[PDB]
């Protein structure tokens, strides 16, 4: 029951999603190995993801979290990149979208930096890059990210360079403790704590 509504580039909603995408690009310590070398994107399309059942699944869990945390869902908008973006927008997040080997355990990972999620578009560590050219830095092939509504609730703060949340918590925050420019990354351990609200289709752009 998923439908995708195209946003117009003239729509304020397109513009504010694009701005979060572009303004949260940063350099990565791999020099571009996983995600490619770029400072910015060419945004090709932004679609709103509409699925009543998945939305209601999300809001149900959100109310549960909120009631366990002084009526505060601690809701954020966060990026997710995955080879499984098409399964996600149709069937929702679940345990098959978890990063089993992630540093905060087997859960579903999200980033404030769009460029961090870009590193997973073609798999962990960028996999073998784009299907057509086997290039992790492909400037031709169309990529997709999700910009998601995520319920964090009471988040366990991990300072740092499916499983369950830590007891008494609804999520984990990976707080960057070395790279002064990196934004936070977050993990949830229940697929119902995220809704894939925008599907963004883009290319990374070769620096001039
Ligand atoms: C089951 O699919 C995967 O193995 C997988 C692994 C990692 C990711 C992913 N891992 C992140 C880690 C930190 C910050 C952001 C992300 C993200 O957007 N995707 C997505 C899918
Ligand atoms: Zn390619």
């Amino acid at each position: 029951g998923t439908i995708l509504i195209d946003l117009s580039p003239d729509d304020k909603e397109f513009q504010s999603v694009e701005e979060e995408m572009q303004s949260t690009v940063r350099e990565h310590r791999d020099g571009g190995h996983a995600g490619g070398i770029f400072n910015r994107y060419n945004i090709l399309k932004i679609q709103k993801v509409c699925n009543k059942k998945l939305w209601e699944r999300y809001t149900h869990r959100r109310k549960e979290v909120s009631e366990e945390n002084h009526n505060h869902a601690n809701e954020r908008m966060l990026f997710h990149g995955s080879p499984f973006v098409n399964a996600i927008i149709h069937k929702g997040f679940d345990e098959r979208h978890a990063y089993i080997g992630g540093m905060f355990g087997a859960g579903i990972y999200f980033a404030e930096n769009s460029s961090k999620s870009n590193q997973y578009v073609y798999g962990i560590g960028g996999g073998t890059g784009c299907p057509v050219h086997k290039d992790r830095s492909c400037y031709i092939c169309h990529r997709q990210l999700l910009f998601c509504r995520v319920t964090l609730g009471k988040s366990f703060l991990q300072f740092s360079a499916m499983a369950h949340s830590p007891p008494g918590h609804h999520s984990v925050t990976g707080r960057p403790s070395v790279n002064g420019l990196a934004l936070a990354e977050y993990v949830i351990y229940r697929g119902e704590q995220a809704y894939p609200e925008y599907l963004i289709t883009y290319q990374i752009m070769r620096p001039e």
